[PDB]
Order: structure tokens, then sequence, then C-alpha cells
């Protein structure tokens, strides 16, 4: 095996008049490794008049050559330039020397219509799939962040998101990155750029395509359901809350799925359990681990502020911003209070740090 | 408006170092009608042999055509025979006196393959669709309940599913009707095809395309989300149980959404909302309403019953239902206990009735 999965829970115990509430913390801890084999990169470029300007699309151009280059070899890639329509300047083996120059293309910035044809390539596809997608500008389609939250991502696609300088919508690479189970990267100068996209690249990965199926009742806070992730190359941390019904039966909450294993590439099941089982009210209050408890308030309360901000609410997220501060001393996570820092009320600055603190899994460094 | 949308909150108040949880009802009231206009139905039909059996074709054909002939002038109509692949056997305006006569076709019963091709029909349409299917016997494309957990039922479109005799999978039945926000019918005999298909149309309507969409945090039990019904003719009832964060700020939860009023034509905008505030532990205890706790809890419950029974885990099952009892007679809601009773361990007629529970507004009579 290459990966351990660990289940956490706040209580091995349930009420039995009443719904018992539950949080779940479920860790996949990469434990050995190999080079980095048989998926596909794909990076789409917002080709747009902005680009042209101060010669964004030449640092953005250069930059994916590099990450074509440096991709070791055994993977597949695809650079694909986007305004009014896609357009394919590269579809080849990883680990070449090529020089990717831009071409005219029209006006407008369609890029609702460019990710869902991108995505749709990849439909019922086996294949480990990561899509990062740059953009300077707001789509001129699909305005509002809302009208991607009905966005199909195919399973084993990850979608990551860089949004350069101060005049794209943040809202909407947030939710991409969500919906994605990506980051999103606020990166104010093209100076910044080179690093964050050949950085993307992994030499060494420990799993693909990864799902975690949760039982009925169980929500994840900071990934999106089924939770499915086609690269694991560190550790993926899943925070959940639930809702156990009342009775004498004994519960069980299941995490169950499968990845592929990347030293022996055999398909592996995953299947971890805990079961609840029943007792007096107050043996039930005295089994509760607050520790745990804690630490997934501590997403929700992340993922309500990223709500707020999205939302323009900024007095409000400033209040939470103290609490979040709050929460994260009282769990006595470093990581964590330091990442809590970084939100300063800038709005891009704010969502690019929420989806970095909730799925640090997926950064790339 | 045709329509009143209610919420009714465990709760007013929330717990300030912990999370809270939350038990929610909403019900969708009509309060005037219409005569129905501009849907569209689709009746898709096993052409299998095995329907060739003791006229089950012929009786599902004579229906169907009484169907189109019962719906009124105005809606929309298509009539399908599946097999091997889909056939069209009529599509045009309701009201109409058609003859349906079946037609050879090839062997096997690929369900999901003809689900699949009829629902990317009304991908992004905003025509409100009811797509009945019927079929005595299992698929051969894909066989497991488990495979139609993918399956992507498109915004205004509702499935549901008679199953005929013994020998179709009820599992994979139920699984269509509940991602289509549906009801499945089980029906022994072919004596009551005709009367169960028949009653499917309707001839007034209080809304089209409604839409909720719950606020962060909110799991409605007994409808996919977002809940997207394409006509609403009688109440639609929706449970839903949550968890909210911690901390000293309000925490407004939100019903949102839209639909198209029966009457004028025009589209009208959903928002209801409750603002929870914050307490000392003892008030926030004090204040919960354990009548809608209990309400809540037995759609939990139901839910849990479904899956046990649809896992075939039958004893478990039967000492379940026998708390589905207890929990519904601790509501002392009569409609309730009586749906409860007609849980009999077979698992056919059990899944059922866990729809027709579950979403009693799509139920047709
Ligand atoms: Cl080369
Ligand atoms: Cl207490
Ligand atoms: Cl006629
Ligand atoms: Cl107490
Ligand atoms: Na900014
Ligand atoms: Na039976």
């Amino acid at each position: 095996a290459t990966v351990s999965v660990s289940l956490k829970s706040s209580t091995n115990l349930a009420f039995t008049g009443k719904p018992t509430q539950v949080s779940l913390i479920v860790r996949v801890s990469p434990t050995s490794f190999a080079s980095l084999s048989g998926i596909h990169y794909v990076v789409m470029i917002d080709n747009s008049p902005s680009m042209k300007k101060e010669n964004k699309i030449n640092l953005a151009l250069s930059s994916a050559s590099r990450l074509v280059q440096d991709i070791i070899p055994g993977n597949f890639i695809s650079i694909y330039l986007f305004s009014n329509d896609i357009e394919t300047l590269y579809e080849g083996e990883s680990g070449k020397q090529i020089e990717l120059k831009s071409i005219k293309m029209g006006y407008t910035t369609n890029l609702h219509k460019a990710i869902t044809k991108v995505l749709e390539k990849f439909k019922s596809s086996e294949i480990p799939v990561k899509i990062i997608l740059l953009s300077d500008g707001k789509p001129t389609d699909k305005r509002y962040s809302r009208d991607y939250e009905s966005l199909q991502v195919p399973k084993n696609v990850q979608l990551i998101t860089i949004g350069l300088g101060e005049d794209y919508n943040e809202a909407i690479m947030k939710i991409l990155a969500d919906k994605g189970s990506g980051v999103f990267y606020h990166i104010n100068d093209p100076s910044q750029l080179p690093t964050t996209l050949v950085e993307q690249k992994s030499d060494k990965v420990a799993a693909y395509n990864l799902t975690l199926n949760f039982s009925e009742g169980l929500e994840v806070i900071n990934y999106e359901m089924p939770v499915n992730i086609p690269v694991v190359d560190k550790d993926v941390n899943v925070y959940a809350v639930g809702n156990i019904p009342p009775g004498e039966t004994d519960y069980t909450l299941k995490v169950t799925g499968n990845y592929v294993d990347s030293v022996s590439n055999k398909n592996i099941e995953i299947d971890e359990s805990l079961v609840i089982k029943r007792a007096p009210d107050d043996e039930v209050r005295s089994n509760f681990d607050r520790t745990v408890i804690n630490e997934v308030s501590y997403y929700m309360l992340l993922r309500y502020y990223g709500n707020l901000i999205s939302e323009g609410k900024s007095e409000e997220a400033t209040r939470v911003v103290q609490e979040l501060l709050t929460a994260a001393e009282r769990t006595k996570r470093v990581e964590l209070i330091e990442r809590t820092k970084k939100l300063v009320n800038d709005p891009k600055v704010d969502l690019s740090e929420v989806t970095k603190t909730m799925r640090t899994g997926s950064i790339e460094g």
C-alpha cells in the first residue's frame, strides 16, 4: 500500500432519544512514492486583449513551455489558449522542448464555455487530469460565481485556478477551484506567475484517482463530495460534520473508496469504518472529544468566512476573522494559526487563502 | 403568488462554544391553481422479451395511449420503447387519440443507456419534464444500483419509476426515483399497471420549475439537493438537518430559489430566512423544539432504513422498522403511522413505500 487512510471521530457513542452530532477528520497519508506516470496536465491560458498587455501572455507561455519540459517523461500535456473560444497550442508528451507562441484569436473571455468544453473532453475518463486555468480578467459569458455552481467536474479531474492582478473575478476563480478540488492562487504581480505555474508539476506521487465516499448523513466541509483527487503527493486532510439518527441500533460510519497504488499500479480498496454504539445521555455527553470538535469547527467557520467574503459582507467577515483566530488558537495548531493571520480582508488574497487552508493536499510548491 | 413557502426550525438560538444541530421543515403549499400547460411527459417502456409475456407490453402501450389522450391539450408527450436501444413511438401534442403498437427491437435491457440518452435530451432545458420509466426486469448494461449514483438529472426533470412483478431490481428503481425526485411504484400485478400509469397526469398545477437552495451546512434528507421539482400540484414537504458553527455572530439560515407561477406565467423569487442568534448554553438547551426534531428524526431513520433494505440487511432493517413505528408514534402524525405500517420487509414493497413517504408531493393518484 502506498497510502494509509485514518479516521478520527469526536464520538464513539450516540444518544438514544435524539440525533447526535459527529465531527470526523479523515486523513490520507502517503507512505511510499513512485515517479509520476500516465497523467494528463492541461494548462488553459486567457488570450484576451488584456493579457497582451505588459508581456503577460509571454510570461504565461514561456512558463507553460517550461512546465512541458519539466514534467517528467511518461505523462501528457495539453496547452490551450482561450478567449472567444479555445485553441490548442500543444498536445503531446511531457519532457519535451517546445516553443509556445501566441496566436491571434477573437475578443471576449468566454471562460464558462472554455472550461465546459475542456471538462467534457474527460467525461467518463479513467486518466488522472490536472487542469490549471490562468486569467487576468472577468469572464464575459457567465459573469457571476453563481453561474458556475452547476459545473460538473468529472471524476479524476482536478481544477486549479490562477488569478493574475486586480481585475479578475475572485469569486469565480474560487468556486472553480472548489468544484475541482484544487487551489485558487491569487498573484498580484506577473513576476510571481512563472513560479506559481512551474511549481504545479509533481515528480513523485503515492496514489492516483483517489475516491472517498462517506456514509449517509456525513457532510464534508473542505472538499466537494464524493471526495475525488486524481493525484495524491502529500497528505490529504478531510473534515466532516454529520448527524446520527436516534434509536438503539448500532450505527456504522463508513469511508469507502479506492485508489491506484503508484508503485504497483494496482487498484486498491479503501474501507474504514467506526461503529457508533448507544449509551445513556450523561455517558454520551462525557465521551465527546472536544479537540476533534474544535478542529472541525475551525473549518466550518472558514467555509462561512469564505462565503461572507465572496458575498462582500465585509464587516461581518472581519468579525468572523477574529473568531477564526480564536478558533485556531483553541486548536493550538501552528500551521493553522499562521494561515489564519494571512486573512487580510483583501478579498482576492482571502479567497485564495481559504482554498489553500481548506485543501493543503492540493497545494503545490 | 400560487405557492407559499414556509420554514419551521427546531431552534432560534445557537451555542457559542460548539456547533449547534438544527432540524428544519420547509413546506411548499399550493395556494391557487391553473390548467397544466407547456410541459413534456416522457414514458419509457421496457421492450425486452419478458415484457412480451402475458400481454404486458400491450397493457403498457394501451395505457400509454390513454395517458396521451387524457393529458390536457397544450402539453407535449414522447413515448419510447427501450431494450438494446431506445426507439420513438410518438412525439407530439397531448390530448390526441393515437394507437401505440409494439415494434420488434433488439434483445437486452440497456436501462442505463436508455435513461442517459433521454436525460441528455433535456440538458440545459427550461421545459418542465416528467419521465415515467417502466420495467419488469433487471438491466443488462449496468446491473447494480451503485452504477446509477453518478447519474446527472437535469434541472426541471423529474424521474418516476414503475417496477412490474418480482424480477426487476428494486434498488435501481429506487435510486432512479431518488435521483429524479420522483416516486418508485412497485406493482406486483399487471392489473395495476393501467391505473398507476394513467394517474401520472395532472390537470391542475400551482407552479413549474420550483428550485429550493439551502444555505451552507444544511442537508436535505428526503430530496436530492438542490431541491428541484418541475411540477408542483400538491404540498411539497422538505426535511433537513444541519450544523451551525460556533462563535458570537448571528447566523442566517436561508432557503432561496424561484418558481414559475402557473396562473400568471411569471417567474417569482423565493426568499425565506431565519436568523439564529446566540445565547448562553442553558438558554439554547431550553429553546429547542423537540417536536420539530422528532419529526425530522423520523425521516433520518427512514433514509437509514431504505439503505439497510437496499443492502439486504434484513434483521437490522426489521429492528429499524420497530424504531420507525416508535418514532412515528412519537410524532403523533397519522399519515405517517399508517405509512410506516406498510413496511412489510418485502424489499420491493418497502423501497417503493420509502419513496412515497419521503416525497408525498411527488405521488400522483
Ligand atoms: Cl525534445
Ligand atoms: Cl448538560
Ligand atoms: Cl385527435
Ligand atoms: Cl444537560
Ligand atoms: Na485585491
Ligand atoms: Na417482492
